[PDB]
């Protein structure tokens, strides 16, 4: 049952990809709805270690990989990354499924998502500039291994200097906004598509 934390490295990226997927559907299981099961980590996982690589880790068992912390401490920072380092790429020979959600089928939310990516939520950047996810393998939750790793990220990104973090948590993952609730995180938006959380680190 010990699970460690450990730097990320590209060699991780199979499994950043597949710890996304299958926490993907508001930290539920997306293999079922995704066409690609690669996309969701290409864009919300992997990145963090290619670009915010002193601030990725995974948490690791005897089975092996269990789950990822991934961090920026930044926002603009990253932003700069994803707009000139990455999205690029990505959208190269990428298939456009269109702009009206209503034709989209599996993963084209996803590509729709990468062609035109979304404004960041309405927040104050300048009080939480840091952001990150955790996601956790179902064999590695519900015995404190999330409070240990935020606790890990947390201090990784105040030793950065970051003020705040926010992070983004769906409406219909409860267990995840009360787990943060309960970290002294605060709401600082919310919409029927997504909840913003955070808390001052300094
Ligand atoms: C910002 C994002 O990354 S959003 C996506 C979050 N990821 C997911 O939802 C993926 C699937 N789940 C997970 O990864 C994990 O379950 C996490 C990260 C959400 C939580 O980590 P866990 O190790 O499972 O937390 P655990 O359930 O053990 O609870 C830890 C503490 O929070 C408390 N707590 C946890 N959930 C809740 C809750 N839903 N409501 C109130 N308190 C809660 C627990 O009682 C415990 O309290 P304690 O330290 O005083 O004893
Ligand atoms: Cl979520």
């Amino acid at each position: 049952s010990e699970v460690v934390i450990r730097r990320a490295t590209a060699a991780d990226h199979g499994d950043l990809c597949r710890v996304c997927l299958l926490t993907g559907d508001s930290g539920r299981d997306a293999s079922s709805r995704e066409d690609d099961p690669t996309l969701l980590g290409m864009i919300y996982a992997v990145p963090y270690q290619v670009g915010a690589p002193d601030f990725a880790f995974v948490l690791e068992d005897a089975e092996g990989v269990c789950g990822y912390l991934l961090g920026a401490p930044d926002t603009l920072s990253f932003q700069h990354f994803l707009e000139k380092e990455w999205l690029p790429p990505l959208r190269a020979g990428l298939t456009d499924p269109g702009p009206d959600p209503a034709a989209w089928q599996g993963s084209d939310w996803a590509r729709d998502a990468i062609h035109r990516p979304p404004a960041l939520p309405p927040i104050d950047l300048a009080a939480y500039p840091a952001h990150g996810h955790i996601d956790l393998l179902p064999r590695a939750q519900g015995r404190g291994v999330g409070s240990r790793a935020m606790d890990h990220l947390e201090a990784a990104l105040a030793a950065a200097g970051a003020p705040g973090m926010h992070l983004q948590v769906s409406p219909e993952n409860p267990r995840a906004l009360g787990f943060y609730e309960h970290r002294g995180f605060r709401e600082l938006c919310r919409s029927e598509d997504e909840v913003v959380v955070g808390r001052r680190l300094l």
